[PDB]
């Protein structure tokens, strides 16, 4: 998964 900011 991606968690945060892109």
């Amino acid at each position: 998964s991606y968690s945060g900011y892109s």
